């Protein structure tokens, strides 16, 4: 143990707070409670919950406020550009200590990894556009946009589409994506054709002024979201998840030299006998198996750059996209050699588990999830806050 930094957990295009889904955890799912496990083992751990469908930017803003406390500030320039609210939900702050020189490890899953990267970039570099806009229009400016924060010792990504996922190319992606949401609700024993009066799954679309109404089931709510700016505008997860969107995000979201980055790739497919195509293995979550993997494993696009290396997948994301950003990126990626190097992506390899199995939302008895996270935690705790140069 070289550091006492707490661990913070962060979800992707699906996810919810510890008090949502009747307690079914995004981090653990049918297997348990990952956060609890870490805590019980001596690793202080917290959980962030942000908009699942929102843009990484929105998410980052939300994360910052959820960490330090206060009212979400999306940036005047940003809000005016995308025509959504500047200020959002107020949070009590999970870790005030950050504002006193404390540091955290972020463990992110899926799109959460893009969000984590973005958060570190904003914390350290702020946003020039925001600074300049504040100065020309005489509006206040969130600390998040000034730069100079050192809050993050490390970022670990699991099954993150750093270069996007081809899933979004599906002609029917709109319908299937939401079907995936319903699937996850199903996993938690929640029906989508029911108007639960209870919260259940808050998409936190405060900036857009959207929320499930009384008498409105998720099926009906999603129909509405599909036609809303959270689905039709570039300031969305849908955009950032795409290959072009991810590359655009990679053009400015760089690895900080002061933070350690670890990536974990996932794969649950096999290569066909007479084709470079990939197919879903036995055990893969039912949804992905039928609806997503076949596409991910057979889809190519030369103009875009999507070739045979992109076909191996975890049912939702292309494994090629997971070791770290590459398209439009200046970041470096190094295969793990037994030493975790700072300011670069330490590619920890590929694990044989699906997008949902990795977090416990889909079962997989052959995957010792408790040990995986515990080992991870142990590794993060061994990170030195000062690496001495040596032979
Ligand atoms: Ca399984
Ligand atoms: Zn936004």
């Amino acid at each position: 143990r070289a550091n006492d930094a707490p661990i913070v957990l962060l979800h992707g295009f699906t996810g919810w707070g510890r008090e949502e889904m009747f307690g079914f955890k995004y981090w653990g799912g049918v297997r348990g409670d990952i956060e609890q496990w870490l805590n019980d083992n001596g690793y202080r751990t917290y959980t962030l919950a942000v908009g699942p469908l929102s843009s990484n930017w929105d998410r980052a803003c939300e994360a910052y406020a959820q960490l330090v406390g206060g009212t979400v500030d999306y940036g005047a320039a940003h809000a005016a550009k995308h025509g959504h609210a500047r200020f959002g939900r107020t949070y009590p702050g999970l870790l005030p200590e950050l504002k006193r020189g404390g540091r955290i490890h972020i463990i992110a899953h899926s799109q959460g990894g893009q969000t984590a990267r973005m958060l570190v970039s904003l914390l350290e570099n702020g946003s020039q556009e925001e600074r300049e806009y504040a100065k020309a229009h005489n509006v206040s400016l969130s600390p998040l946009f000034e730069g100079g924060h050192h809050f993050v010792l490390s970022v670990t990504t699991i099954a993150t589409p750093h270069d996007g996922t081809t899933l979004v190319n599906m002609v029917d992606f709109t319908d299937r994506f939401f079907d995936l949401q319903k699937f996850v609700l199903k996993a938690a024993a929640v029906a989508s054709n029911v108007p639960y009066t209870s919260q259940v799954y808050d998409f936190k679309l405060d900036q857009w002024g959207l929320r499930r109404q009384p008498g409105e089931s998720f099926d009906q709510y999603f129909e509405r979201l599909k036609r809303s700016p959270v689905w039709t505008s570039t300031d969305t997860a849908r955009y950032d998840l795409s290959v072009p969107g991810a590359e655009k995000l990679n053009q400015w979201v760089k690895a900080s030299p002061n933070t350690y980055y670890l990536s974990f790739a996932t794969e649950r497919t096999y290569r066909g006998a007479l084709t470079g195509n990939y197919y879903p293995e036995l055990g893969m979550n039912a949804f992905s198996a039928v609806v997503c993997a076949p596409f991910l494993g057979s889809y190519r696009n030369a103009t875009l750059g999507i070739d045979d290396r992109w076909l191996e997948n975890d049912g939702i994301v292309n494994a090629f996209s997971m070791n770290g950003p590459k398209r439009g990126s200046t970041d470096r990626i190094v295969p793990y050699d037994g030493t975790i190097k700072k300011g670069v992506w330490n590619d920890m390899g590929t694990y044989n588990v699906d997008h949902l199995e990795v977090i416990g939302v889909d079962p997989n008895p052959l995957f010792d999830i408790r040990a995986f996270y515990l080992r991870l935690a142990e590794q993060l705790a061994s990170l030195q806050p000062h690496h001495h140069h040596h032979h």
